[PDB]
C-alpha cells in the first residue's frame, strides 16, 4: 500500500503489519502488535497513516457491531464484498453481480441518481459450531 | 409499539413520538423533538426505551456513516431492507429475493452454520438535484 507522502519507516512497519495479517482489526489491536514486535510506533500515528490508505482504498473498512472500524488490506483490488465470521475474523472474498443488477435496477426505479451499498454478511464457521 | 415494561406514560410517549416520524433519527434528535413537543421525558430514558424496542423487534435500526445510530418505525412486519438518502435523511423500505438466494448460495457453499445480512443502502434521492 504506497502512501501518497514520503515513504518513512513508520509507514512501511504499518504497511507490513497491514500485509501480514489477513484478518479485520482495529487501530487499537494493530497498534498491539506492532508495539509488542518491537515497532514503538504512535496510535494517532498509525490512525492517520490508515485514514490515508483508506481514503486511496489500498485497504477496506469495516463498522462492527459496536461501531469501530476494523480494516483489512484485501488481496483483491476490485469491487468485492467480505463474508466475515466474528468468531474467527476470516474474510472470505465473495463477489456476485446479481446484488449490483439489483441496486441498480432499484435506484432507476426510485430515480436515484448514485448508489452506494453497504452489504455484509455476518456468520460462523462450521468449526465454530463444533467443540 | 407495546412495551415489555408497564403501561406508563413515558413509554407511550416515545412510542407515540416514534409513529409521528418516519425519517431515521438519532436519539439526541428524537429527545430534542420531544422536549419541542412538551414531552419532558429524559434522554437515558429514550435510549434505554429504543433498546427496549429494537430488542423486541417492533422498530428499525441503522448505523450512520460516522458512527451514531438512527432508529425508524416501518408498518411492514416483514423482512425488507432500506434505501436511506444521506442529503435528506428520508428512508423507503423494499425486498428483492435476489440477496436472500445470494446469502443462502454462500453460507451452502461456505458450510456457514447461520448467517445474519445487513443490506442497507443509501443514495441522493430527485430533490436533492432539483434547485
Ligand atoms: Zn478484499
Ligand atoms: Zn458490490
Ligand atoms: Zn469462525
Ligand atoms: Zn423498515
Ligand atoms: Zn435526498
Ligand atoms: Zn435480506
Amino acid at each position: 500500500p504506497p502512501v501518497k507522502g514520503r515513504a518513512t519507516r513508520q509507514r512501511a512497519a504499518v504497511s507490513a503489519a497491514l500485509q501480514e495479517v489477513e484478518e479485520f482489526r482495529s487501530a487499537q489491536e494493530l497498534h498491539d502488535m506492532l508495539k509488542h514486535k518491537g515497532d514503538a510506533v504512535g496510535l494517532t500515528t498509525v490512525y492517520r497513516t490508515l485514514q490515508s490508505l483508506a481514503d486511496a482504498g489500498e485497504v477496506d473498512v469495516l463498522r462492527t457491531a459496536e461501531g469501530e472500524s476494523v480494516y483489512r488490506r484485501c488481496s483483491t483490488g476490485d469491487h468485492h464484498h467480505h463474508l466475515v465470521c466474528r468468531a474467527c475474523g476470516k474474510a472470505v472474498e465473495v463477489e456476485g453481480p446479481a446484488v449490483e443488477k439489483w441496486a441498480e435496477a432499484i435506484a432507476a426505479e426510485h430515480g436515484y441518481v448514485n448508489v452506494a451499498h453497504t452489504v455484509e454478511i455476518f456468520g460462523t464457521c462450521a468449526d465454530c459450531a463444533g467443540a
